[PDB]
């Protein structure tokens, strides 16, 4: 039992709800909150630069001393920081950014960093400014997470888009 709440069913193991992951993050404190990442970890915009934002910038400046360390990511990699005021850890995930020209395929391998930790808060990879389908990342994610995640969608039209197509 875990205090994520409200979501739908859609598999054993994935769970979905029409939010806000900042509200729902600062709400449910999970143990790992998943950010739409870029190599840079510069969270600028979209989900990232929205939960760099409730951290008061704190995540930026975090991020920039984990890449003066360390460089950037790989496409499809993930590195573990603070999750900050928002949970105890944030897993930042590069989901390949169809605006950059960047491998679909990738997709899969940016999923399978989830199943290193037992449960997850996350969004939709490659979704929203990353250019992909959510439709499709929803299906890569269900074919590819083995562990409990919990998907946060903020758009409530996306939401019931992605219920009644999902097989
Ligand atoms: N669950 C959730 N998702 C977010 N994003 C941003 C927009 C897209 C649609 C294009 C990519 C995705 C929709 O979920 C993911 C944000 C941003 C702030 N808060 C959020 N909360």
């Amino acid at each position: 039992v875990n205090s994520f709440s409200g979501y739908l069913k859609l598999t054993d193991n994935v769970y979905i709800k029409n939010a806000d992951i900042v509200e729902e993050a600062k709400k449910v404190k999970p143990t790992v909150v998943v950010n739409a990442a870029n190599v840079y970890l510069k969270h600028g915009g979209g989900v990232a630069g929205a939960l760099n934002k409730a951290t008061n910038n704190a995540m930026q400046v975090e991020s920039d001393d984990y890449i003066a360390t360390n460089g950037p990511l790989k496409v499809g990699g993930s590195c573990v920081l603070s999750g900050h005021n928002l949970a105890k850890h944030c897993l930042h995930v590069v989901g390949p950014n169809v605006n950059k020209g960047e491998d679909i395929q990738l997709l899969k391998s940016a999923y399978e960093n989830f199943n290193q930790h037992e449960v997850l808060l996350a969004p939709l990879l490659s979704a929203g400014i990353f250019g992909a389908d959510p439709i499709h990342s929803l299906r890569v994610c269900v074919d590819t997470v083995r562990t409990n995640v919990y998907l946060a969608v903020f758009d409530k039209n996306l939401y019931d888009k992605l219920v009644s197509s999902f097989l």
